[PDB]
């Protein structure tokens, strides 16, 4: 018999100028996809399921499409300011927000051809559930 030694350890601790928000954390974010994709994703999905990507490129022109008219519409995305917004009309902080905003009002305001709305992410999870959640508070 004979001993030996062998191992390391690692450490954790952000001291990097690590970048702000992650937008990756949420569902409708593909980072940088190419239509093909977004339009073979929402392809099937059912009508609603909006999705946001990249152009092939970091922080590149954001765009948003969804699933419409049987059809995976495209929106682009301008940046002013830092602020992000498809039409010169309302800016926001950043997507969350901007895509929070139109998830009430339809995008015909900058494509009136295009009258749809945020419904659902195209990363949300399947949705089948005997019955649905609504705690009330009572």
């Amino acid at each position: 018999g004979s001993s030996g030694s062998s191992g390391k350890a690692e450490a954790e601790q952000n001291w990097w100028e690590g970048p702000p928000q992650d937008l990756s954390v949420h569902l409708w974010y593909a980072g940088p996809m190419e239509r093909a994709g977004a339009e073979s994703i929402l392809a099937n999905r059912s009508d609603g399921t909006f999705l946001v990507r990249q152009r092939v490129k970091d922080a590149a022109e954001f765009a948003i499409s969804i699933k419409y008219n049987v059809e995976v519409k495209h929106i682009k995305i301008m940046t002013a300011e830092g602020l992000y917004r498809i039409t010169e009309k309302k800016a926001f902080r950043g997507l969350t927000e901007l895509v929070e905003f139109y998830q009430q009002n339809s995008l015909k305001d900058c494509f009136k051809s295009l009258d749809t709305t945020l419904q659902f992410p195209f990363k949300e999870p399947e949705k089948r559930t005997i019955s649905r959640s609504g705690p009330s508070s009572g």
